[PDB]
């Protein structure tokens, strides 16, 4: 219940993969989508897969951005999508 440790010490992270993306997504998609961002440094979005994001982001700010930016995509309407920082 809101402990006062230092708990976590990387996050904000610059890297979030994860997946629950697809729908005929893809990585022009994503790379246009990450591009937004100046941080646009990685993105991996392209097998038979086009459902597994992997987006590394200049900086956090730039990786937050984009994922605040999306930070609810309603693939949902069959599953939200899942978007997880590379947590260390």
């Amino acid at each position: 219940m809101a402990p006062a440790q230092p708990l976590s010490e990387n996050p904000p992270n610059h890297i979030l993969f994860l997946t629950n993306l697809p729908e005929e997504t893809n990585e022009l998609m994503l790379s246009m989508l990450f591009n937004q961002f100046p941080g646009f440094k990685e993105v991996r979005l392209v097998p038979g897969r086009h459902d597994i994001a992997f987006v590394e982001f200049d900086n956090e700010v730039q990786a937050g951005a984009a994922r605040d930016a999306l930070q609810g995509f309603k693939i949902t309407q069959n599953n939200a999508m899942k978007i997880s920082f590379a947590k260390k």
